[PDB]
């Protein structure tokens, strides 16, 4: 399995959740999501960072747009 945690719907702790099962095998996890859910992506990122893996590193953020109607999309890359 790849380390990608796609942030959708879901209640936020179950993503925090997903990311930690991640962070168990990898030394890098991506949080990808779209639209509305972009600011779940980032509080998800800001949870781990502040409440779990105090030492994890955002190395890298990127924006981006996805699809006949465009959205946006967010990538946080977590690094230990």
């Amino acid at each position: 399995m790849d380390n990608v945690v796609l942030i959708g719907k879901k209640p936020v702790m179950n993503y925090v959740v997903a990311v930690l099962t991640q962070l168990t095998s990898n030394d890098e996890v991506i949080i990808k999501a779209r639209g509305k859910a972009i600011n779940k992506a980032v509080d998800v990122a800001e949870m781990i960072r502040n409440r779990f893996i105090k030492d994890i590193k955002i190395k890298k953020i990127e924006i981006g747009t996805d699809k006949e109607v465009n959205v946006s999309t967010i990538e946080i890359v977590l690094a230990k």
